[PDB]
């Protein structure tokens, strides 16, 4: 497929948009300018920005040998470019980058099981809707970083990667994952970003001995979660904006939580009774100095919100809301703590009470 050189750029790359971008990469003023192999050899990166390039025209890159190119960056692209091709003329490619275009999920991209880029180190496709699944890569043994945030990835599209043993960073934030694999073969993984997914738990990871940062902010973790037994390198576990009533005790010293919500059990009491709750997370946060303010408040929510006297029982680790003056009926109660009026943060727990 290699076009004979020397030749005009437009003859080597017979597509208006591709030729324009190649002239810019080659620092030639015109697509009519004649290039030779030395001009190609001077390139160490290729940038693309003309949105008329399509899958078919990008394939024309196989007509030229790029002996020294290690980076491909696609900064702007149209709807007819949905894949960077697996061509044989960029043998030393190390980084592949697609920009996150303006707007939300406006472009679609597929991720081939690339075979001709054995030196690939980093792939970034964040912000683009993934077409199909992420392949269980077989041709990129040196892959170290994978940025795949905001791509509408579901758990059926994410394999338990078998052949990328050097992976260090995996960013899957802002997707629709309901489960995450108990990753078997990425033991060098140090950073796992899962914020803004739909997770309800994770496995008690069996082989992540080097993981230092695990971000689970804004998921659906509810009540209790797995109490990790084998994350010896863990430094930060972000559980902010979940629905836990208790934090995992084995890793409590790594946790970031300032806001949290939750539901406590229904109770039935008699008119004149107070109402006492368990709230393990409050006591954990209090005792490990995670609170920014000390007050614990209670209220009931009807036509208006009415505050109730609320006391913390530190010996028995319970909280009592004084419901003794309420008449019989059905009530929605709330206990809140860690109020941060400056930031909008709060930890707030709701439950229903029947008073007979
Ligand atoms: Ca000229
Ligand atoms: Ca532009
Ligand atoms: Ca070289
Ligand atoms: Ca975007
Ligand atoms: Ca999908
Ligand atoms: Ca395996
Ligand atoms: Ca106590
Ligand atoms: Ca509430
Ligand atoms: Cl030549």
């Amino acid at each position: 497929d290699l076009y004979p050189l020397p030749a005009p750029i437009i003859d080597v790359f017979p597509d208006d948009g591709l030729a324009k971008d190649m002239a810019k990469n080659l620092n030639k003023d015109s697509v009519n300018d004649v290039i030779d192999q030395d001009d190609l050899d001077a390139l160490t990166g290729l940038g693309f920005e003309t949105s008329t390039i399509t899958n078919d025209s990008m394939q024309l890159l196989e007509r030229a040998m790029f002996n020294n190119v290690t980076d491909v960056s696609i900064m702007e692209f149209g709807a007819k470019l949905t894949e960077f091709p697996d061509i044989t003329t960029i043998p030393h490619l190390k980084t592949l980058f697609f920009a996150d275009p303006p707007g939300r999920l406006t472009r679609n991209l597929s991720l081939p099981n690339y075979q001709n880029y054995p030196e690939m180190d980093t792939i970034t496709m964040s912000g683009n809707n993934l077409i199909g699944s992420i392949p269980d890569f077989t041709g990129m043994p040196a892959l170290k970083q994978l940025y795949m945030s905001e791509m509408l990835i579901t758990s059926d599209e994410l394999p338990n990667f078998n052949n990328i043993p050097l992976l260090i960073t995996l960013d899957l934030s802002s997707n629709q994952l309901t489960t995450i694999p108990d990753f078997q073969n990425i033991p060098n993984l140090t950073f796992l970003d899962l914020n803004a997914n739909l997770l309800t738990n994770t496995p008690d990871f069996q082989n992540l001995p080097k993981l230092t940062d695990l971000n689970l902010r804004h998921n659906n973790l509810t009540g209790t979660m797995v109490n990790y037994t084998n994350l010896p390198s863990l430094e930060s576990l972000n559980l902010d904006y979940n629905f836990l009533t208790e934090l995992p005790s084995n890793v409590l010293d790594t946790i970031y939580v300032q806001s949290q919500n939750g539901e406590l059990p229904d109770q039935t009491i008699n008119q004149g009774d107070t109402c006492t709750i368990d709230l393990p997370i409050y006591f954990q946060m209090e005792e490990t100095n995670m609170l920014v303010s000390p007050e614990v408040t209670g209220e009931y929510i009807g036509i208006s919100v009415i505050q109730l006297p609320t006391t913390v029982n530190e010996e028995g680790n319970t909280i009592t809301v004084d419901t003794s003056a309420l008449s019989p009926g059905e009530y929605k109660l709330d206990v809140s703590y860690n109020h941060n009026y400056a930031t909008g943060g709060v930890c707030s727990y709701d439950w229903n009470v029947t008073i007979n």
